[PDB]
């Protein structure tokens, strides 16, 4: 007979897992000996917060069940805020909280908390082992509610029991429902939206993450009744790239016409989003489409919600929707897109690269042209998150994104590019940090030294908490607390054993960051950035900035845009005449 | 320029909302105002317990939303019985929690209590109101979770916010989705499926609650591969009646043959079912069709899972699905099922209409044959569960039925009836209570008379707790503290202004209900029935009846069956030759 | 071996448990077996919730522990109620939470919740069982918890673990510290308090429930110093009576010069007291003896805090209070009561004895009147409070009372009344019941019934929500949801086989409930009482209803006070001349 220990790997083992990041102790050791004798990879971290947020990062990119695991106590306490952010992007992941020994539980003993009870809201499965057979049936239920899309699950188990007889097999001997259901919309629902179609001159596509597999149907139902199509942030990734509708970006990050054609569109159509920015959407006449009906109508009035998913939605309504013969409403916002991406450049990134201390905006610029066309980046919450949405383009869609945009913490990007880089250490992955960021989980830097991860980690150094300080210009506060004295990352680096490289210098950004992005190991480039860099228009208010000033609005955060200008100005000379 | 209150009332009334059970008190004031001036009608009962109820089964009857609400503090935590009820059965309620003034909170104030804390085990939503706009907001959140399926909602309201100004109306404005999207399988699990069924010689369907608007396709189904099927008790209203391949129902107040041919055929095929017994089931070969992937396999080892629709799997895997000729599995599992039902009739209601003190079954088999085609039953949790399962039919699928059957809770039977006689007062709604729930609520028996609903109250008074002594004599542990001196309930009811009957011989049970049924009016039915009437086989042990024994069981409670052995004597005279 | 049902019982035996009150079923049947076993009587209720208030009114009049206990899911769900009031009242209970059998948490079983974490806002202690071993260790730190002062204690006990081997004695072997420690103040704030009172020239005590052990103290401070003595409602019962010094309750139903005293005086010193009403409390110059710490200045600005007793602080602090021989201060705050309570007599209970419908203030000044010296009264939230606090005395100390004083709760006095009456049968006990209250567990009737406990119910029947109804008033709102048809109680108790009257004559109460209470059993008066009988002043808005009007305010709701009048006027002639 084997233990619930072994057990517990041995179904994760057959399920596929390669790999465990986490921190060994305690209640843990019979788990960790367990993996010592599978063929699955113990990855040792300094924190375990960047075990979930590696865990959380693996599963976005494979698609598959990954998996974080912890020490009694203050040990599984640290997963909290990976769990979050790995829960709030949908990611599929096991985390083993190892608890403290069934016996002392009420004692108020040495390192006792309650793992079942705290993370109950970053998960939508949270139990606790009580004996081995229950145990199995457990990891079962945990591992089954994450792959039917259910956020994190955790598994909490008191040390004692993992070294108690494992269960039967009745339930590691299942197999797990991981298919995608096909879901069409109930037919009354696709009819009113058929109609709020037909009857409106003009359309705006506004798509978010829940159109990563309706590329097609989205741009062939734009075709048809030449629609502008814009996007949210989850959605760039899917739907910017070589999209001849194409209209930019909505939110204070945002970019080009999106907000003036979803505003002026006698119909909006609110496409596989959730996006939280309610003063910019309008709500005179809006439909929108989202596979879990709990979230239709969460940010604005919806006159004819679908749920559904996009692309069985699209593939049935087509046929009933009349084909618009008129394209001046999308003329007009291809032309608005295109002016008013040229005018943001011609304002804020005149000789850009002549700035000194180097402008963020042109690291991103150059980093978009030299990073691979398949590469995995990580974007560290902050002005990041800037640069990302304005610069880092997706041709042909093969680069993947990780980013914490949802539960919004700092420190995210080093531990998901941990992660990342785990699943094909042949793939390139850069990880765009901050020094507020990599400061809060520095000891991070130790684990990819020691997994020698070949990750090229982006220091956007300005030595300011440059959100913020943005934040505190916009409400008109004096500024306090954001900046501090500098740090040099590539000598602790250095002193850490990794190759790195200082840049200081703007006219040596493009050369030192060509050699770096092709060292063939790990690689931390410092780079020395103007924190004033970030610019405002004084309309903005902090109430604007914290997202509870719900007043129509269009404005968004100064600042130029990169390469998106190439399909903007491709898409008028296609014009047809 | 309205109050919140006003608001929350004229969006409840534009949603179609007719009714709202409740008890009025403090912080609840401003909302009653608004109800008497709206046309929804308020409906007083005497412990908020049953308005929880009551509304949980108004929605299950309707199928749209329905209401409760109660005061601040100790008002609202008395919904809470009802609260998990409803939860537990998928209704679509909306919980008016009404809560301590906002100034008061975290002082340790009078009835201070944290509903938004409380509720979240029983509910899909909960969260509090802090102003009169975000009260808006989550009130749309709430019924829109709802109304897609995720149980109760709860919304938390400090009685000063409800004074305070309305939102703008931008979240009142959005239609509510509350379609039913159609869920087809991932091609992958539906392949899966198809090649298990067209391996296997013999294959049994076990059909649950999930099977409501599939009744077409899984005969067709089984009329194809020849599968008999069977049940579980919330699949027993919809597959059961009309069914050329039925072959009763599993667990301990199962019948026929469903055990054995679910556990003897080459595959099982669990349709929309989450049935709890795992002794019960077999492990070797069985497919799951569920709507809800995170519930697949949570009951025995799954080995097809598919995540869809009951129908839309059907529809899909039909015509990939070879016709099986040789009916020799089914042939042999309905000429078992009619006798396995012939002869538990034989050995436990042989001249049942003589026995003294009246015999529960007697009164179930008269209570089926008396009532309308169309009655709503409720069903009290104790032995009126085995009496509903195994006597109370539903030719042409036009009775509904309502119980406890998940959270297992006494004294729902009389709320519920409650709740469905509102619905509509020209239909009859029978109660089958037992001694023990009616006692629990008997003050629910001055909301009967005071709102004059028809509702007839049939007592199986056998002055115990009738399933505990079950669960006793199964132990075999010494009966203690489930008997009690006996109650005389007609005479209470007729205190209260309740029409009433009191019935102890079995020669006089048929007319006397007959002439309370057809009473004009509510009535209440007390029988004194025998309290030794439930059989139990000596093997049963407590394990078995507190539902964690695993080791494979085929044994049922003692007790007869009524008229659903009028369909397995037709199914076997239609045996083609 | 023993089993862990059967040391958990062998425990409280031990102990000096008596009784435990509770509903059987499913995994509480182990536990209900080793009651039979004991020497503690098993009194079962019709509804959970009534045992969880016996058991908090049997803790309140003995001191000591009292047990309740419910089955799993459900059954525990509906202690509740009764463990928020119990915890709110610092009683002294162990709930015995049965919960489902271990092996199916986590799997969404029938009848699943988790009450080890429901039940945490209404407990000290909250810990669920996973082992017969550590299931002892939880038992006696729940019971060492409730009997050091924290509040209600759970304990979580899955049904199959009550039946694994017992623990080895470690824990339940130990004595149970029960004692009462002398908390002494700092020298520090005692010294700060001397000098504030030495400094005033008049100052005014106002005491509530942790003035019970401190009459002797309280007194002779207020001769020292010539202080006027007011209450909150829970020090009514400790220091009204005999009290040279005494000045009335503050609140809206307060009386006399309570509010003047202490807003006029130099400096209130705030003993023993959480009175939560901030309108009516002056902030200029106050001290608060709070012995819990946390509680210091939760009402209103304190200047002067202490942590400590009443009885040690003012025993510590006597030698350095200067003693003042002015008493014109509490002269005049003498004469304003007296002046007060003779004013509320003559305007509202002229020719009181005459009214019809019956006035409750009459029957209230009769009940107080006829009631033993001896009696514990209960009395149910709502219009009964109002004639509690004004009309029922306590001379010499030796009535008890119990009320839901701090939670609030409707329903309460006859469940109350059922714990008190159940510690001796020999002594009166009288419930004040509401007919909403009663109406709300009307069930419990069965259980006086069953018990033959010869409490005697007192129902103020005015077919009246009264409390709301008045909240109504004084908001200006249209009269809504509060009456109904009338009830009689009466014929309801005479159906249950309980001896009942009716009274419907003023002129017949004082004979009809003198023949009530002389009755040598179990009886229900049902009084039909006057709904429109509580006067209100118009300036009294819901805001001060609901107690979030911060204005100062000394308007009391109108009415008339009794016999605390005598003792009013024998103070005012012994006024030294
Ligand atoms: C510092 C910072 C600033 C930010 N500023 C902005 C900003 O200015 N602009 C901006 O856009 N974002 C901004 N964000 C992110 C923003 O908060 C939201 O996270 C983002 O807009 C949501 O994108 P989304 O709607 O694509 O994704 P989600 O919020 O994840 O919503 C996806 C939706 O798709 C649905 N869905 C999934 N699959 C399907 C399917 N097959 N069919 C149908 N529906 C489906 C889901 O149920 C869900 O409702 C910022 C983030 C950070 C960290
Ligand atoms: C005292 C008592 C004794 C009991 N004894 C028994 C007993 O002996 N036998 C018995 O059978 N029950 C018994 N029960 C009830 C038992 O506990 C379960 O509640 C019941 O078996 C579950 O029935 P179900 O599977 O139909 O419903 P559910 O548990 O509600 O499961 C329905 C399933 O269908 C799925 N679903 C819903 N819609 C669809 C769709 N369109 N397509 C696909 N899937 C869908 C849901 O996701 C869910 O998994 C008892 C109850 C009581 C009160
Ligand atoms: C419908 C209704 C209306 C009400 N209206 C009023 C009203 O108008 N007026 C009114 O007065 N009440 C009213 N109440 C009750 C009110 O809400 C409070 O519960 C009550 O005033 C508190 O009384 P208290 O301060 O004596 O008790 P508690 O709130 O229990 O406070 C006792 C304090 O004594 C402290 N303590 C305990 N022992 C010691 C010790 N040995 N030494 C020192 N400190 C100690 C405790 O720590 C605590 O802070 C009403 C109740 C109801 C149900
Ligand atoms: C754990 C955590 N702390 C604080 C914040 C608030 N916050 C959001 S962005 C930001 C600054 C991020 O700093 P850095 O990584 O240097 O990026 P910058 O904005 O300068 O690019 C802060 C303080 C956060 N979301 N997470
Ligand atoms: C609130 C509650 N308390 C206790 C139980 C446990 N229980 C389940 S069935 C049963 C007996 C039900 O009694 P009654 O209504 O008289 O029906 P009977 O079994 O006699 O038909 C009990 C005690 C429950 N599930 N709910
Ligand atoms: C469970 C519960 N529901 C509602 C309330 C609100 N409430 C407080 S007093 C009151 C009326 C009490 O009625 P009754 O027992 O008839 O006494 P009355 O005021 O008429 O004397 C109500 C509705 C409460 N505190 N508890
Ligand atoms: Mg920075
Ligand atoms: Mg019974
Ligand atoms: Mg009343």
């Amino acid at each position: 007979a084997h233990s619930y220990a072994e057990q517990l790997i041995d179904t994760l083992e057959a399920q596929g897992v390669k790999r465990i990041y986490g921190l060994v102790g305690d209640s843990l050791n019979p788990i960790v000996d367990a993996v010592r004798q599978s063929d699955i990879e113990w990855v040792h971290v300094r924190n375990e917060e960047a075990a979930a947020f590696a865990a959380g990062a693996e599963s976005l990119i494979t698609g598959e069940l990954a998996v974080c695991a912890a020490s009694c106590g203050p040990g599984n306490t640290h997963l909290i805020q990976g769990l979050y952010d790995s829960h709030r992007n949908g990611a599929k992941v096991l985390a083993i909280a190892s608890h403290i020994p069934s016996a002392q539980i009420g004692s108020t003993f040495f390192q006792e908390t309650h793992p079942e009870i705290l993370f109950k809201e970053c998960s939508g499965y949270c139990e606790m082992v009580n004996g081995g057979e229950q145990g199995e049936r457990i990891l079962h239920h945990a591992i089954q509610s994450t792959m039917a899309g259910k956020g994190v699950s955790v598994v909490v188990i008191p040390g004692d029991i993992a070294k108690e007889d494992a269960g039967d097999g009745t339930y590691s001997n299942s197999t797990i429902s991981s298919g995608t259901p096909v879901v069409f919309p109930d037919p009354t629902e696709a009819a009113a939206l058929v109609e709020a179609i037909n009857n409106a001159k003009s359309v705006t596509l506004f798509c978010g993450a829940g159109v990563k597999n309706a590329r097609a149907q989205v741009l062939e139902l734009a075709e048809k009744i030449k629609s502008p199509i814009g996007h949210a942030l989850g959605g760039k990734q899917y739907i910017q790239h070589e999209n001849p509708f194409e209209v930019g970006m909505s939110g204070l990050l945002g970019y080009g016409a999106c907000v003036d054609a979803s505003n002026e569109a006698d119909l909006l159509i609110l496409l596989g989003t959730d996006f939280p920015y309610s003063d910019f959407l309008p709500k005179d006449n809006v439909a929108q489409v989202d596979i879990n009906g709990a979230h239709i109508g969460r940010r604005t009035t919806v006159k004819y919600p679908v749920t559904g998913d996009v692309a069985a939605t699209i593939e049935n309504i087509l046929p009933h929707v009349k084909e618009k013969t008129d394209r001046s409403f999308l003329d007009r916002m291809l032309k608005a897109h295109e002016r008013k991406l040229s005018s943001v450049v011609e304002t804020y990134t005149h000789n850009v690269e002549k700035h000194v201390p180097i402008h963020p905006e042109y690291v991103a610029s150059i980093l978009n042209e030299l990073a691979d066309k398949d590469a995995v980046f990580t974007v560290d919450t902050g002005m990041c998150n800037v640069w990302h949405a304005r610069y880092i383009e997706n041709p042909e869609g093969t680069r993947d994104f990780v980013g914490s945009f949802r539960h919004g913490t700092m420190a995210n990007a080093l531990p998901h590019a941990i992660g990342a880089q785990s699943v094909d250490r042949n793939r390139q992955v850069i990880a765009m940090c901050g020094d507020g960021g990599l400061g809060m989980l520095l000891g991070e830097l130790l684990t990819v030294k020691l997994h020698q991860l070949p990750l090229k980690a982006v220091v956007f150094n300005n030595s300011s908490l440059g959100m913020v300080k943005l934040e505190m210009l916009v409400e008109g506060q004096p500024e306090f607390g954001t900046d501090h004295e500098e740090v040099n990352f590539a000598e602790i680096a250095a002193a850490a054993g990794i190759k790195s490289v200082r840049i200081t210098d703007p006219k040596k950004v493009r050369e030192q960051l060509a050699e770096a992005l092709a060292y063939p190991g790990p690689v931390l480039i410092d780079i020395v950035t103007d924190p004033n860099a970030l610019s405002i228009p004084p309309t903005i208010t902090w109430e604007q900035v914290m997202g509870f000033s719900k007043a129509a609005t269009r404005t968004v955060f100064g600042g130029g845009v990169g390469a998106m200008i190439d399909l903007a100005r491709s898409n008028i000379r296609n014009i047809p005449t």
